């Protein structure tokens, strides 16, 4: 009968400006607004920010606006011994501090197919993409950055969908930078390089040159934001894992403790 927290980003990180706090525990929690009141969030310079969960076991934190570089952040998760409901009780208390490092920001526009990056307002690359093909498309939104892979197996089995089955996919694949829970990546794509600024062709990850992909591996960091723009598909859920940008501050600043 006892949940332990974990927090993130690390102790000692620096993260983009898109990064939330996260607090997950290792139990459902019954009582939100508990730990809610439990979580201490210091920041410097002060910012606005709110919780709002994602999962029974996740909540985030985040202001209104994407982070301004240099911004520190204190965790103090202050859950020993609180009553989280049903009967469960906080195992520990956990903390971090993390600072907000320089704004990249990178957005996916299909209606000229590049995959454009800005550092702190300039552009400082410039890459041909190629999305999710019309009857598979990338979704629209803002993505956080997650983790990064030097080389990885690409399997469709991991996110539901069976490899010999027609959507399916298995493949081996370089320079992965993950920017969803739901499996998409910019990643290095050396087939589609004729594709590339042209045609729409994947599975829903936005391909690039291996070159640009591991500039992109290189370059970016936990918490820098992608935006994709002007697709043929949906939004990304804000409940993705790293959807949470996409939900709208006035509903994200309501909250969900009460669910
Ligand atoms: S992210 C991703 C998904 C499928 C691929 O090719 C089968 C490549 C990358």
């Amino acid at each position: 009968h006892l949940t332990m927290p974990y927090v993130m980003p690390g102790d000692g990180e620096v993260v983009g400006v898109g990064e939330p706090v996260a607090i997950r525990f290792d139990e459902n929690i019954a009582d939100r607004g508990a730990a809610e009141k439990a979580i201490k969030i210091t920041t410097n310079p002060p910012v606005e920010g709110a919780f709002y969960w994602l999962n029974n076991r996740e909540v985030r934190w985040r202001p209104e606006h994407f982070w301004k570089p240099g911004t520190a952040v204190d965790v103090a998760v202050n859950t020993y011994g609180v009553d989280l409901g049903e009967g469960m009780f906080g195992e520990d208390n956990v903390q971090t501090h993390f600072t907000i490092g320089d704004e990249v920001i990178a957005t996916a526009d299909d209606n000229t197919k590049i995959l454009t990056v800005r550092v702190n307002g300039e552009v400082v690359k410039s890459m041909p993409t190629s999305m999710g093909k019309d009857s598979t498309p990338t979704a629209n939104g803002i993505y956080i950055v997650g983790s990064r892979y030097k080389h990885i197996i690409m399997d469709s089995s991991t996110y539901g969908v069976p490899v010999n089955s027609p959507n399916g996919y298995r493949t081996d694949v370089d320079w992965a930078t993950q920017i969803s829970y739901s499996g998409v990546f910019v990643h290095s794509a050396p087939w589609s390089v004729g594709a590339q600024g042209h045609t729409n062709t994947s599975h829903g990850c936005l391909n690039v040159s291996p070159s640009n992909a591991q500039w992109f591996y290189d370059h970016v960091k936990r918490g820098d934001i992608v935006e994709v723009v002007n697709t043929v598909g949906g939004t990304l859920p804000g409940i993705d894992g790293l959807g949470d940008w996409n939900i709208p501050w006035d509903q994200w600043r309501a909250g969900n403790a009460k669910a």
